[PDB]
């Protein structure tokens, strides 16, 4: 459970250059004597935080920026310290995307934007509308081809034309976002993802179609578009395919908005490794040489090196990249991407199966994105209030008759467990013996540890939250108010973490409401 000292260890993503970046490791060898292993674990997003916070893992992860802000939130990631000379080699929109609450937590590699990619032999002229290919298909399909295969298991590929009519995430105004307002179940997002879900009906698509699938068919000349990055490109040149790549589909006459990822290298919080890391990326890897070495194995798409993203500007596909990209939305970094992006996996799937209907579906991805935040209005403003004797004035938001009616319900069960439970909740505030920040910190591993050692009830969710408002009450006491927000966050993590799926099965906070209606 140590990273080991004098050796960097590289984790980044199998249809990444991987090759290429080992290659680049030898040369710090040759110049250094210390040894990099390049891997690309299966699901290293998820492995990361899991191992990460046992102090294990990779000293170095690559992923697109999304990710990083839960990994700095969590405590996995090293603050990045460039000089301004090595800072003003990139482009300053490349630093935005791992700056997280005004540090940076990683170093930027590359810009990722998906791109329609069109077989010239099959389809002199792609289509500029979503809207024209059923009739395309039906034409390939008479001279034994399709039209269209790309990834339906992975929701980064099917949110361009989700995002087209208005579906968004989290929704971005005067220069800020607010995390309270969700575009997942919008009319925009129900169009979008019904016109996706009559392909397949039609059988235009297929559910089933993955990555593998979808790259093997359009490199084999059997279908004639596919929508994929920057790094598919190589296996295409291979497959001598006469190929282009340009602007994506418009859907309702608007254009596909593909979600934009800046490909990003961030150093582990518990590597003995750290000055070796940054020797590493920036002097090595962050250089015209290191890149082309990474670009010649996968292509990276368009660079945040300023010298070298010069040099690649040329090429048409990474202009139809960058095009792509303008028409689409750089990516949020905030912690709850990971739930977000978990709940419109499980929607577009289920859609496509037929598992549930796109209203159904959306709805529950709905219901999921909301949850961290809606959660945490409910429990923050119930354990401030029995904390001071005095409720928030603040509106409830977005949702705002749920996290009322929930605040409610949960004043009437939560006060009667208190009383109840007086003796056994004295019991064991004493035995924990909670006296300042550093204490409030170690009660997350006793709470997953104790909530997570027994059945799934709102019963057992109200004695997690009511503990909480006791030990509330504890800290306003001692006058360690400013702990009680921490404490707020540190329930509603436990929460929502490990009961996620639990909690969109009942509604969420809905459910909560009904189950203890008089
Ligand atoms: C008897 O005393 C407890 C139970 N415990 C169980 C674990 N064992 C382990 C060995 O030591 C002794 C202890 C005793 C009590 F009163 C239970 C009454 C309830 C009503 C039940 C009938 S129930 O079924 O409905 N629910 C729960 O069992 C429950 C659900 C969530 C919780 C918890 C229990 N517990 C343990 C309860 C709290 C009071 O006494 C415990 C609290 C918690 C952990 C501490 C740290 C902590 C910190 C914060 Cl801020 C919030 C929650 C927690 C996490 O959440
Ligand atoms: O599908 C959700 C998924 O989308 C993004 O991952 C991309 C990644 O950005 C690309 O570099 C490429 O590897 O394909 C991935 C999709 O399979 C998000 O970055 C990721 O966090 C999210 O789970």
């Amino acid at each position: 459970g140590k990273i080991e000292e004098g050796k960097l260890v590289i984790w980044i993503n199998g249809d990444k250059g991987y090759n290429g970046l080992a290659e680049v490791g030898k040369k710090f060898e040759k110049d250094t004597g210390i040894k990099v292993t390049v891997e690309h674990p299966d699901k290293l997003e998820e492995k990361f935080p899991q191992v990460a916070a046992t102090g294990d893992g990779p000293d170095i992860i690559f992923w697109a920026h999304d990710r990083f802000g839960g990994y700095a939130q969590s405590g996995l990631l090293a603050e990045i310290t460039p000089d301004k000379a090595f800072q003003d080699k990139l482009y300053p929109f490349t630093w935005d995307a791992v700056r997280y609450n005004g540090k940076l937590i990683a170093y930027p590699i590359a810009v990722e934007a998906l791109s329609l990619i069109y077989n010239k032999d099959l389809l002199p002229n792609p289509p500029k509308t979503w809207e024209e290919i059923p009739a395309l298909d039906k034409e390939l399909k008479a001279k034994g081809k399709s039209a269209l295969m790309f990834n339906l298991q992975e929701p980064y590929f099917t949110w361009p034309l989700i995002a087209a009519d208005g579906g968004y995430a989290f929704k971005y105004e005067n220069g800020k976002y607010d995390i309270k307002d969700v575009g997942v179940d919008n009319a925009g997002a129900k169009a979008g993802l019904t016109f996706l879900v009559d392909l397949i009906k039609n059988k235009h698509m297929n559910a089933d179609t993955d990555y593998s699938i979808a790259e093997a068919a359009f490199n084999k000349g059997e279908t004639a578009m596919t929508i994929n990055g920057p790094w598919a490109w190589s296996n295409i040149d291979t497959s001598k395919v006469n190929y282009g790549v340009t602007v994506l589909p418009t859907f309702k006459g608007q254009p596909s908005k593909p979600f934009v990822g800046v490909l990003s290298a961030g150093i582990n919080a518990a590597s003995p490794n750290k000055e070796l890391a940054k020797e590493f990326l920036e002097n090595y890897l962050l250089t015209d040489e290191g890149l082309e070495a990474v670009n010649k194995d996968k292509p990276l798409g368009a660079v945040a090196l300023k010298s070298y993203e010069e040099e690649l500007a040329k090429d048409p596909r990474i202009a139809a990249t960058m095009e792509n990209a303008q028409k689409g939305e750089i990516m949020p970094n905030i912690p709850q991407m990971s739930a977000f992006w978990y709940a419109v996996r499980t929607a577009v799937i289920n859609a496509a199966s037929g598992r549930q209907t796109v209203d159904e579906a959306l709805k529950d991805a709905q219901t999921g994105s909301e949850l961290y935040r809606q959660s945490l209005e409910i429990i923050s403003r119930y354990l401030r209030e029995q904390a001071t004797g005095a409720a928030d004035t603040a509106p409830m938001g977005a949702s705002g008759a749920t996290s009322r009616k929930a605040l409610e319900t949960l004043r009437r069960v939560g006060d009667g467990v208190q009383r109840n439970h007086e003796t056994a909740f004295q019991g064991m505030l004493r035995k924990l013996d909670i006296k300042n920040e550093d204490d409030v910190k170690s009660l997350s591993r006793v709470m997953i540890h104790v909530f997570s050692d027994g059945v799934t009830n709102w019963g057992r969710i109200v004695t997690l939250i009511s503990f909480g408002a006791f030990v509330a009450k504890h800290l306003k006491t001692i006058n360690q108010e400013s702990c009680i927000e921490p404490l707020a966050e540190s329930i509603t993590d436990v929460l929502v973490r490990t009961k996620r799926d639990w909690l969109v099965k009942q509604r969420g906070w809905d459910g909560f409401v009904e189950f203890f209606h008089v």
